[PDB]
């Protein structure tokens, strides 16, 4: 009895939220992206669900029998099966794009364009609208819904379960496991200082007679190369001959990092900033210590306070005014960006793909979270003959209708251009 309007309010948001996404694409020139046409088709399939499938399913909960009749009832049987297939198809067609978009950036051959996007978003609705055929095909009554004409046929029910869900969901996952393997580093501190200082695998003697190896590991008190070789041989624990390996350079690096954190904590002006700072932001501070030293870094009084005080933009502006920034600009920018955002962005490439991959994963994570339980419930009924009530079966169909309400909410959380367009349209 209280769940009459509960499912209705859910339907009320879906009619607008999906409509908002559809308006946002046509209104903004910044949202006219080729990969956003696949987000359009998914919002179309999810709107049909809100305006047609959702209100007609509320009536069956209020009035046990259908006030619909043959024309409305056969079309509702089509629009539920066509839109849900279109949803998995929009997702599978979107993932195939991101994959080729990741693999070949230079698809200036007419592949990342309307002529190739609209050709695959029209052809996807052809494989989805094929559902209207077995809706009128009896040539080959119950209390759950309008009745699918083949509800008794358990051999066909399992074949459409795989062809329309189990088959795409496995191929979709296979392709995504490949996308996630292409943009998967996410840096660390060794990788960060490798970008900034460089990794030398052979002892280098500079202009003032200084012996460097690895990620700028100086070989202290080495008058001659043989003294530097003998100190390095003691450190590494072998007869290197001035030549070390990446893994040795990393072992040595890891020592210098502990040595830097120990020194930071032995520092009065430093210890409070470091302690307040997160994982990545500590790396940006260690990085500075590695270039200027405990003493040099601790003479960054104002900025260090802004950092401690969690004023990231204030600090990023202040640090950008420093003499350090004027002298080493590209390192200072990468370090300052890291203090500003608290991310490894400055030390990573393909950030647009990286961002878009998290969004695709979020979309796929919703569609499997919403429909799986229902499809695994179909795996149950197939041989049991009704092992459970229609009190929970009514929820697994509505949880799938929850994905239709959930997807318009996903887009701004991951996409930046959507987040601002959604905020600007709400405050008119
Ligand atoms: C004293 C022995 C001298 C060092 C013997 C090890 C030789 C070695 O491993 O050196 C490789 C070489 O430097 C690659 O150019
Ligand atoms: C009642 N309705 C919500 C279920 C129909 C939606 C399906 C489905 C279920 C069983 C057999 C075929 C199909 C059509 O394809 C789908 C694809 C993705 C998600 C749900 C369905």
């Amino acid at each position: 009895m209280p769940l009459v309007v509960v499912l209705s309010t859910i339907c009320l948001v879906t009619v607008g939220l999906n409509l908002l996404v559809l308006y946002a694409v046509r209104s903004e020139r910044k949202l006219h992206t080729v990969g956003n046409l696949y987000i359009v088709s998914l919002s179309v399939a999810d709107l049909i669900v809100g305006a047609v499938v959702m209100p007609m399913n509320i009536l069956y909960l209020l009035m046990s029998k259908w006030s619909l009749g043959r024309p409305l009832c056969l079309f509702w049987l089509s629009m539920d099966y066509v839109a849900s297939t279109a949803s998995i198809f929009s997702v599978f067609i979107l993932c195939i794009d991101r994959y080729r978009s990741v693999q070949q950036p230079l698809r200036y051959l007419k592949y990342r364009t309307k002529t190739r996007a609209s050709a695959t978003i029209l052809g996807a609705w052809f494989l989805s609208f094929l559902w209207v055929i077995p809706i009128l095909g009896w040539n080959h009554r119950r209390e759950d819904k309008c009745e699918t004409d083949f509800y008794d046929v358990t051999w066909f029910k399992v074949m459409t379960a795989i062809i329309n869900f189990y088959l795409p969901t496995l191929l979709m996952l296979w392709f995504y496991a490949k996308i996630y393997k292409a943009v998967r580093q996410h840096c660390n501190i060794f990788e960060m200082l490798r970008i900034d200082e460089g990794l030398r695998l052979k002892i280098y003697k500079d202009t003032e007679g200084y012996y460097t190896i690895g990620i700028g590991h100086l070989l202290t008190k080495s008058p001659s190369l043989n003294a530097a070789k003998s100190e390095l041989d003691k450190a590494i624990g072998r007869n290197t001959n001035g030549v070390i390996t990446k893994d040795e350079a990393e072992k040595l690096f890891n020592q210098d990092v502990d040595a830097a954190v120990r020194g930071i904590l032995r520092n009065a002006k430093l210890k409070p900033v470091y302690d307040s700072l997160d994982a990545v932001r500590r790396a940006a501070l260690i990085n500075m210590v590695f270039q200027m030293g405990e003493t040099g870094v601790a003479g960054f009084t104002n900025s260090l306070r802004m950092l401690q005080q969690k004023r990231w933009d204030e600090a990023a502006v202040n640090l950008a005014k420093s003499r350090w920034y004027n002298q080493t600009p590209n390192r200072a920018k990468r370090v300052i960006t890291t203090f500003r955002t608290g991310t490894w962005d400055a030390y990573l490439h393909m950030n647009r793909e990286r961002k878009a991959a998290k969004q695709l994963g979020f979309i796929m994570a919703a569609f499997i979270l919403c429909w799986i339980p229902y499809f695994i419930f179909f795996m149950v009924i197939a041989f049991c003959k009704n092992c459970c009530n229609e009190h929970l079966h009514m929820f697994t169909i509505w949880l799938g209708y929850i994905n239709s309400t959930l997807n318009p909410l996903i887009y701004p959380l991951c996409n930046e251009n959507f987040k601002k367009t959604f905020k600007r349209i709400l405050h008119i």
